[PDB]
């Protein structure tokens, strides 16, 4: 299991726009298009991205190198980042797979706001770190996929993906 395989399993793939779970304007797999409201400014935001008039849909071609580039920017973010790098240079790369899902999620101003969160993972003391992170609104909107991340920090195997 990699990455890719990990976000793919939770993001899903769709080739049309579609609403995510907070509500916004998505395509592919995860790429957030807009938080706005208008489908109008959605459609435009995915013409700009794929450098064509696309009419609200693309091919899996294009989803995969939206993905590629969202997968390498969160990577970025995290490096560029003082509050993650030092976590992400600590840990192991199973480990790593899982900050990498959380920023790809929620951005990494989200990512680093889990300040206490963080300096567990650092500490490695990973059954409390799964319990803190368990105490935030991101677990209590996306349970399931929450869960998986943090399995994955609390054990730093694909177990909780080896199922699905």
């Amino acid at each position: 299991m990699n990455i890719f395989e990990m976000l793919r399993i939770d993001e899903g793939l769709r080739l049309k726009i579609y609403k995510d779970t907070e509500g916004y304007y998505t395509i592919g797999i995860g790429h957030l298009l807009t938080k706005s409201p208008s489908l109008n400014a959605a459609k435009s935001e995915l013409d700009k991205a794929i450098g064509r008039n696309c009419n609200g849909v693309i091919t899996k071609d294009e989803a995969e190198k939206l993905f590629n580039q969202d997968v390498d920017a969160a990577v970025r973010a995290i490096l560029r980042n003082a509050k993650l790098k030092p976590v992400y240079d600590s840990l192991d790369a199973v480990r790593r797979c899982a900050l990498i899902n959380m920023v790809f999620q929620m951005g990494e101003t989200g990512v680093a706001g889990f300040t206490n969160s963080l300096r567990m993972l650092q500490q490695k003391r990973w059954d409390e770190a799964a319990v803190n992170l368990a105490k935030s609104r991101w677990y209590n909107q996306t349970p399931n996929r929450a869960k998986r991340v943090i399995t994955t920090f609390r054990t730093g195997t694909w177990d909780a993906y080896k199922n699905l």
